[PDB]
């Protein structure tokens, strides 16, 4: 449901070929929040349930609102998580093709990570998908040091937050049907692209 701890839980003997690490919005519970479920639906049903390991970045990730203010978009502690997360991947499964994702702070979060990521880790990222991303007018619709071809920016006309600005409005709050079609749709096509089927 809201808490999938896929990568921590899994066997190392018995790898997932593709391992999904996302992060939450504010004040979203669990580790998947809102939208990560739908995402996580999907992915199961291209890759099946043994295919594809689910992971939220919880921890020490708290998804506070105040955050949203601090210089990156979210917390130090936050960052470091996520990080540790996409190391653990890498340790584990060597040879997993990784998808990320994230929404508002978890999007900047996950902007913030894929940056200070090492490049060997950061190029196993075959699809980053970011939902009401905090930072896109500052970064200009970019994570910094990630291929545009990777990246799939959903930020709704109304969304403030998409323009330089840390206020919620209605639209922030209706992705929804983007994480249930078009955003799936474009990981999946990423991994395909570099696994075959």
């Amino acid at each position: 449901r809201t808490t999938r701890d896929d990568l921590i839980n899994g066997n190392s003997a018995s790898c997932a070929d593709v391992i999904f690490i996302y992060a939450r919005g504010s004040t979203e519970t669990g580790n998947l929040g809102t939208l990560g479920p739908s995402i996580a639906s999907n992915l199961e049903s291209a890759f099946g349930k043994d295919g594809v390991w689910i992971q939220g970045v919880g921890g020490a990730y708290r998804a506070t609102l105040g955050d949203n203010a601090l210089p990156r978009g979210t917390s130090s502690a936050a960052i470091r998580e996520m990080l540790g997360l996409f190391q653990q991947a890498n340790t584990k499964c060597p040879d997993a093709t990784l998808i990320a994702g994230g929404y508002s702070q978890g999007a900047a979060l996950a902007a913030a990570s894929i940056e200070d990521l090492d490049s060997a880790i950061r190029d196993k990222i075959a699809g980053c998908v970011l939902f009401g991303y905090t930072k896109n007018l500052q970064n200009r619709g970019r994570i910094p040091n990630y291929p545009a071809d990777r990246t799939k920016v959903f930020c709704n006309t109304g969304d403030l937050v998409c323009t330089g600005s840390l206020i919620v409005a209605a639209p922030h709050l209706a992705y929804g049907p983007d994480a249930r079609g078009p955003a799936p749709e474009f990981l999946i096509e990423k991994v395909r692209a570099v696994r075959g089927s």
